[PDB]
């Protein structure tokens, strides 16, 4: 029937422009993990579809004042997409208001730091002063500080969200470009999945350092009641028994990492 | 209103006998992980609850000539139970009979050894004869093996359906007991959670090895279409970002190993 409108984000390795973007039109633009796996989700559920670009370059967060939806959630919420195909973490609050899959990738937050930082944890950023550190507006790892009740967590959320000039970025490249070029004096908490692909980058100055802090997943998401989430989870559920993520995942983080 | 019955299974450290079980009645009987999260789900979306072993002590798989599901999943199908609050791993055939939480564990199959058995991998298993292996009968794992297309998870399926005497156990305790007690000559295919239990456990005797050869989660399950999906679900998404989850986590693995 209808041509299903897919919201992303440009977000690597999940979608990339390729590289003769210019000469290519529709979803032939772009490249990557989601592409492949909305090209997959479609062949299952047997739906044509056009990948857009969500507006605003955001995940997704409830403004306290105005109660509106911003990112993808917002495209979802309000009807101006049918489906998010995205590295979207599946929330509790974003729950209340969308329909996700069952999980089609497992990460936690992480600390990115550029090599020979004298950090190995979330602690020891706590306990000193020299190093800056922050997070992506608009997502889930913000969120996951502004709420905790653990003490290590609930410090680091105090000095963040207070700290001049501003330890927040709009975009994850935002944040690497802040710890390449801050000579050690800025780590940069993100999601493991964008850790582990950005290790694996020229110029590799960067590294993965302690334990995820949580444990959690990105899911398909749709809005509430769509007739489009059934089949979805069945598909990822598919992907996921048949080795079919697996695979993806090796393509996209691994079989051409620059880094050894 | 009505009391939720609970089924659910004697897995440790998931749920076990309490030490003085023989002088106590109804849910005081039982401790474990899944005992606390029973009572944490239970506090969030106001039900009272009484917990029951599954009477055939399986996880759950469906008859291929009868179509007649076993174990929790046969439970919650035929109307015997309310809901499953287990180590029950989300699977698509079982998706598409009964309904699932969001996972509040992730997991993936993974390879148990006595110490000092020359095998690292499932590959390494895979080309050799001398030492057996197995899996849990009437659960995932052996599902997985029967379904994979990947040419290594296929030669060890055909390999163990033929194995005489069998290689399957009808419990992980069983499993365990074999790797202990063969020499080296078994190794035993279980889900990670289990064996870094296990491995913290005396004698200490048996490791983990290799990488996981999948990725996965266990979910709450409940009948297809019961209200009780939908509150059961957010609950699980509210442990898991309150840090309750991580925390039952390393009270039932860590806290008390005996392994150093
Ligand atoms: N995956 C996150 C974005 C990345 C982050 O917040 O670190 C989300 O869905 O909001
Ligand atoms: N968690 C599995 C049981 C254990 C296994 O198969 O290794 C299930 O739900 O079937
Ligand atoms: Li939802
Ligand atoms: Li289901």
């Amino acid at each position: 029937n209808k041509t299903v409108v897919v919201t992303t984000i440009l977000e690597s390795p999940y979608v990339m422009m390729k590289k003769n973007h210019e000469m290519l039109e529709g979803n032939e633009r772009y490249e990557g993990y989601c592409v492949d796996l909305a090209a997959e989700i479609a062949k299952h559920c047997g739906f044509k579809y056009k990948l857009t670009i969500v507006g605003d370059g955001k995940y997704g967060a409830r403004d306290a004042d105005t109660k509106i939806w911003n990112g993808m959630v917002g495209e979802l919420v309000y009807g101006k997409a049918d489906i998010a195909i995205a590295p979207l973490t599946i929330t509790l609050v974003r729950e209340e208001v969308i329909d996700f899959s069952k999980p089609f990738m497992s990460l936690g937050i992480s600390i990115m730091i550029k090599k020979g930082t004298p950090i190995e944890s979330a602690e020891d950023l706590s306990k000193q002063t020299e190093i800056a550190y922050g997070t992506l507006d608009s997502g889930s790892t913000k969120e996951f500080f502004r709420r905790s009740k653990i003490a290590v967590f609930d410090k680091m959320w105090t000095y963040m969200r207070s700290a001049e000039p501003s330890v927040f970025v709009r975009t994850t490249a935002e944040g690497v470009a802040r710890v390449r070029k801050s000579k050690g004096k800025y780590a940069y908490l993100l999601e493991s999945t964008m850790n582990e692909y950005i290790e694996q980058r020229k110029p590799c100055d960067t590294m993965k350092v302690g334990g995820n802090l949580d444990s959690k997943g990105y899911g398909i998401a749709t809005p509430m009641g769509s007739s489009l989430g059934k089949p979805v989870n069945l598909a990822v559920l598919k992907l996921s028994e048949q080795g079919v993520l697996d695979k993806l995942k090796n393509k996209w983080w691994y079989d051409k990492g620059e880094c050894g």
